[PDB]
C-alpha cells in the first residue's frame, strides 16, 4: 500500500477499495456464480427535493472498462430531479453481467458517482446565482488532498470558470487560477506585495490585489487607486469578524474609487460564499466570486444500487422496483418518464418526442465511443441548467 | 498521472495538490525566500458551537517528515472546543521553517485536517449515543473509494468497534466486518441466504441474518426463530418506506421473539442512521448499529492556516491573533487556555495543573517519537469523551 | 490623539477613539507602541464592520496584552443594550457608552 | 435655567443642549478653526427597511439662521426610503462653514429630525390605514409636555386631520380637537354628561358621545340613539380588558342602531391603536380615529451626521461615503439616486426626468424662501404618499 490513508488505482482496480462482504459472499456463493447474471441500477434514496447535475461516470467506466459487463447510464451533466414526473425512482446506471464478476465494486461505484454529483449540483446553483459573473472553484483545501483533481473537475463541469488546483486544472485541461495569498502582505507589507504581483501579471490574465491583509477595505481601495493604474481587480477576503454587512461595505467601496474616477477597478469576493451570497453580493456590485468550501464539501447525493433482475427474470427487494427501464425525456420541455426496458421511445402531444436517456456506454466491457472532455460535458451541463431558471 | 480522478502520494508529496497561487508566489519571492522564516498555525475558523475530535494529523507528518521545519499538534484523539475557556481561538498545529519551502504544502495540510476531524468527531457523538452497545463504520461507499481507508480510520479512532472497508481495516489493523447483503436474498432467496450465511460463519465471530430483503420484520424474526438456532442477530436494514415507526417495529419484533422463547437473538439496526437515531433506537431494544453517511459525510471542520510570525517577530493579519502560542489544560477538568509560546505551564487552585498540549512531533524533518497506531488513539479519545458526558 | 492626551490631566482618564480610520486590531498596536499614558480605547466600530464584535474585541485584547499594554482598557459604544453590554463585557469590554 | 428638566430656545441656541465633546474638542483646536472648513450630511443609519416622512427641518433652520453656514436639505413632507434604488445612503440636509462655528450644534440638529421623522413617518403609515376616515393625534400625554406641539405638528404633517394639544393646534393654525373625557360621567353620570356634551357642541364641529364609562357600548348605542337625535358620532374608548373582539362588537352595535334607523349615527373608536387596529375597525365599521400613544412613541429614525468633505476635498471615516452629494429623483415613478454633489440633473428614459431634492434653504445664514406653513407642508406629504400605495 502507499505512504497516504489512501487507496491507490491498483487497489480500487483489485477491489480492495470496498466492504469485504462482497467477496466472502461472491466466495461463499461457488459455482453458483455461473448461474447468477443480473441486472444493478443505482438510484438516488438521496435528498428527493432538489434537481441533480449528474457527474462521476467517468470514473466508473474507467473501473468497469475490461469486464464482461454491459453498461448503460446517463450523460455526465445532465441535469434532472431523482423522482420522475409520476414520482418514480430515476436510475442513472444499470449494470449486466455476473454478479460475482463485478459485484464487489458496488462500493466504488457509488463512491465515484455520490460525491462528485453533490459537487457538481452545488456547483450550478451558484452558477445560476453568479449569473453573467465568473466564479471559481477554491475549496480543495477543506476535503483529503487525494481527491483534489475529481472536486474541481465536478466543480466545473457545475459551472465554474476556473479551478485553483493544479491537477483540477490539469484534467480539465485549463491553467490554474490564483491570487496573491494574505501571506504575501504578511511578509513584504502591502504596498510590496500589490508591487511585486503587479509585476508578475501579464496580459493575458486579468491583475488582481488582495487588499484585506491590514487596512479596512475602503482606505485600502482608495490608495490603491492612486498609487497604481493597470489594476483590474480589488478582491475582498474580509474576515468573518470584519463582516457586518459585507454588501454595504462593497457600496461603500464601489462608490469611493468610482469618486476618484476608477470605476474600472473591478470588485471580487471570497469567503464562505453560497448561492445565496453569491446572488447578494454581486447585487451589491460583485463580478467575481471564489468559492470553495460550500462546493467542495457539497454533502453526497445518497445513490444506493440493487439488483433489479437475475436470470433474464424481474426481481427485486422490498422499496425497490423490479425490472430493467429506459429514462425517457420530451425533448423540448424535458418531462422526464421512467419505463420498462422494452420502451424506447413514447409519443406526446406537447413537444417534440420522448426519448431514451439511460444510454449504453460498455458493450461487454468495450467502449462504445469516445468519452467527452470535461469542457464539452460542462458545456452541455449550461444547456441544461438552462431548463432550471 | 494516474487512472482514475486522484492525486498519488507522489504528486501531494510533490506539491502537486495545492493552489497553484503558493507555488507562483513562492516563485515571485525570490532570493527573499532565504530571508524568510516564519510560524503558521492552524485554527479552526469552522463550526464553533461543537467540541472536535482532532485527526488526521498522522497524514500531516507523513507529508513534512523530511524537510528542515519544525512541527508541533495536538495529539489525534484529542477532545475540545475550537475556542479556549476565554474565547481565544485554539492552535492545533505550528509549522516552522523557511516559508518557500513548506508554503506549497498549506492546501495538502488543512486537507489531511479538516475532513477527517468532521468524521472522527461525528463518530464520537455517535459514540456517546451507543453507550455500552457497538456501532460500526459502514459508509465508506458514499464518498470516493479513494479515501476509503482515511474515513474508517477517523470512524475507529472516534469511536467505532469495527469498520466495513477492506483497505481500512487493514490500516487500524483489525478485521473487516460485514453481513450478507440484501443482494444474496434476491439471488437465492431467504432460507438459501439464511443458510449460506450460518454455514459460512464460525465462532471467533457472530452470527447475523439480514431480515428484511422480502417478508415484514416482525414474521421474518418469528420464522427465523423456529427455523434456526444457532444465530447471535437479527439485522434490520428496514427501507425508508418501510420504516413508519422504527422504535415501535423493534419492540414488537423484541415480544414476539421472546414470547418464542428466543430472546437470545439480539437485534442489530442499520439505514440513516444518527447519534439521535442511534439513541432512540437502542432505547427500543437494539443493541448493535450499522453507521455510515452520517459518519462519512460528516461536515469538514473549517481549519485555516496563516503566518504568526516572521523572522522572530510576532506578525498575523486582521482576524488572526499574532504571536506563537502554547495549549495549557487542566489536568483534573481539562479547562483550557491558550498562552504565547513563552509559558510552559501555569499555576491553578482548581484541581491539579495546567500542562501544554501543542507538542513537538518534528524537529528539522525528524520526528521525535514512536508514532501510536489507531487503536491506542481510539484508545486515547474514549478516555477524553469521558469528559463530554 | 495626540491633542487628546494633551487636552486630559489626572481627574479624569484619557480615552481614544480607534475606528475612523484603521483596523481596530492595528489601531490597537500603533497605540500601544506610540503612547504610554492612556487608559482607555473607544470603539465606535460602525455596523457594516462589526461582523463579531466580540471576537474583534478578544482579538485587540490579546494583542495587547502581548506588548504587555494590557494596562490599556476597552470601552465600547454604539447600537448597545442590555443583552449586548453583558456579552462585550463578557468578552473583555470594561466601560460602556448608551445612548439610543 | 428653568423650572422643569427643560432646556429653554435660549439654551439650545447657545449650544448647551448638547454633549460637551464638542465645545471641549472645538476648545482644543484652537487656532486652527480658521482653518477648518467643512461639509456635514445627515444620513440615517436608522431603519433601513422602511420609508421615511422627513420632518423637523424647521426646527434646524430656526438654529443655524445667523450663522455663516450654507445648508442643503431634502423639504418636509417629502417621503423616501433611507437608501437610493443602488442601496446608497441618502444625505437629508448637508451643512457647510467652519467646523467650530456650528460643530456644537450637532446634538440638537440630529434632536430636530429623528424624534419628529419618526412620528411624521407613523402617522402617514396610520393615513393609509385611514383611507377616508379621519384620524387625529391624541398621544401627547404619553410624551413630556415640553414637546408637546412638535409631536402634534408632526402628526399632522404626517397625515392626522386633527390635533388634540392646545400649543400643537396653535402651531399648525388649526382648532384644538376634543370629546368629554371620561371624567364628565364619572361625576354627573351619563344622562347629564351626555346632554351637557350636546347643549355645548353647536354646528361647526360634530357631536360625540362617550359611551364605555358605565354600560355595555351595545346598550349604551341603543339607549343614546332612543333618547336624543342630535348625536353625529359615538365614541369608544372601550378598556382593553373588555375588548374581547372590538370588530365583532363593533359589528353588533351598528346593527342594534341600523335597526331602530338610527345609523345616521357614526362610531369613533380609540384606545392603543394601529395602522394594523385602524384598517381592521374600520373595515367592521369605524368612520373616525383617535391616535394617540402609538404616535406620539414612535421610535425615532437613527440620523447621524459626519464630515464628508475637509477644506474642499472629499473625505470621510469607515462606514461613509466622502464627497457632497445630490439626491436626484424620477419626477414620474420616483425613483431616487444619490450622486456627487456636480451633477445636477441625469438623463433617464423612464418617465420625465430626474432632478435634485438636495436643495439649499440657507446661503450664509439668511433664508433662501419663505417657509411652508405646516397645512402646505402635509398637503405635500399627502400627494407624496400617494407614491406608497
Ligand atoms: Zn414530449
Ligand atoms: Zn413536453
Ligand atoms: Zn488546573
Ligand atoms: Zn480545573
Ligand atoms: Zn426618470
Ligand atoms: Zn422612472
Amino acid at each position: 500500500m502507499n505512504v497516504f490513508n489512501t487507496a491507490s488505482d491498483e487497489d480500487i482496480k483489485k477491489g480492495l477499495a470496498s466492504d469485504v462482504y462482497f467477496e466472502r459472499t461472491i466466495s461463499a456463493i461457488g459455482d453458483k456464480c455461473n448461474d447468477l447474471r443480473v441486472a444493478m441500477e443505482a438510484t438516488v434514496s438521496g435528498p428527493l427535493d432538489t434537481w441533480i447535475n449528474f457527474t462521476g461516470l467517468d470514473e466508473v467506466l474507467k473501473l468497469l472498462e475490461g469486464l464482461d459487463v454491459d453498461l448503460y447510464a446517463i450523460p455526465e451533466g445532465t441535469i434532472l430531479f431523482p423522482r420522475d414526473a409520476n414520482g418514480l425512482p430515476v436510475p442513472f446506471i444499470r449494470v449486466e453481467g455476473r454478479y460475482c464478476d463485478f459485484g464487489m465494486y458496488e462500493t466504488a461505484i457509488l463512491g465515484f458517482i455520490c460525491q462528485a454529483s453533490g459537487i457538481s449540483t452545488k456547483a450550478s446553483k451558484v452558477r445560476l446565482a453568479a449569473g453573467d459573473s465568473p466564479f471559481f472553484s477554491f475549496g480543495i483545501r477543506r476535503m483529503h488532498p487525494a481527491i483534489s483533481p475529481m472536486i474541481d473537475r465536478s466543480a466545473y463541469i457545475g459551472g465554474a470558470d476556473g479551478v485553483s488546483g493544479i491537477l483540477g486544472a490539469k484534467l480539465i485541461d485549463q491553467d490554474p487560477v490564483g491570487t496573491m495569498p494574505h501571506a504575501l502582505s504578511i511578509m513584504l507589507g502591502d504596498e510590496e506585495a500589490w508591487k511585486l504581483t503587479l509585476e508578475n501579471t501579464k496580459n493575458g490574465q486579468k491583475s488582481v490585489l488582495l487588499i484585506d491583509t491590514y487596512m479596512d477595505e475602503k482606505f485600502a481601495a482608495i490608495k490603491i487607486a492612486e498609487m497604481f493604474d493597470k489594476v483590474d481587480y480589488i478582491r475582498l477576503d474580509t474576515p468573518s469578524s470584519r463582516r457586518g454587512n459585507f454588501e454595504a461595505l462593497i457600496r461603500e467601496v464601489r462608490w469611493e474609487l468610482a469618486l476618484r474616477g476608477r470605476s474600472d477597478i473591478k470588485i471580487m469576493v471570497s469567503g464562505g460564499l453560497d448561492e445565496n451570497t453569491v446572488k447578494k453580493l454581486r447585487e451589491a456590485g460583485a463580478e467575481a466570486f471564489g468559492v470553495g468550501t460550500s462546493i467542495s464539501s457539497a454533502k453526497p447525493f445518497d445513490f444506493a444500487m440493487d439488483i433489479v433482475e437475475v436470470n433474464g427474470k424481474p426481481e427485486t427487494k422490498r422499496g425497490k422496483m423490479s425490472g430493467r427501464k429506459n429514462v425517457l425525456r420530451c425533448t423540448s420541455c424535458h418531462r422526464i418518464e421512467v419505463v420498462p426496458a422494452n420502451v424506447q421511445e413514447k409519443t406526446c402531444i406537447c413537444g417534440g418526442s420522448m426519448q431514451n436517456l439511460l444510454v449504453k456506454y460498455l458493450s461487454h466491457g468495450k467502449r462504445t465511443s469516445e468519452y467527452p472532455r470535461p469542457k464539452e460535458i460542462r458545456s452541455r451541463s449550461m444547456k441544461e441548467l438552462e431548463y432550471f431558471k
